[PDB]
């Protein structure tokens, strides 16, 4: 007598990274980065109309 | 402990362009300018048919 069990193929995904910028919705925002955000307590921006 | 008082950049400079030749409507229109006017009482347009 000869018997098997068998493992056939093994499949995944691939997570695809996203960078934001190969959107072509952030036309909408000028997106800049502050290295330091957490320790300003002031968030006034100047307008000039 | 770190305190900031952060403005921004002032990203707003509103700009007006105005020339009375760019707009078309100076087609409809006769200017002539005197270099000094308001001595004058009446000017007159003489028409003859």
């Amino acid at each position: 007598d000869v018997e098997f069990d068998a493992l056939l193929g093994s499949y995944c995904n691939t997570l695809s990274l996203v960078r934001f910028l190969e959107l072509g919705l952030s036309v909408a925002c000028v997106c800049t980065k502050f290295p330091e955000l957490a320790y300003m307590n002031e968030g006034r921006v100047q307008f000039e109309v």
